[PDB]
């Protein structure tokens, strides 16, 4: 891990959840 997640957790990253603010899941590919 270089960048890790802030307040947002790994459940965010995956499972995007109405609470998680925007750009919070699936914000970190470079595909």
């Amino acid at each position: 891990g270089s960048q890790i997640t802030g307040t947002c957790p790994s459940g965010c990253s995956g499972d995007c959840y109405p609470e998680c603010p925007p750009g919070c899941c699936g914000q970190v590919n470079l595909n």
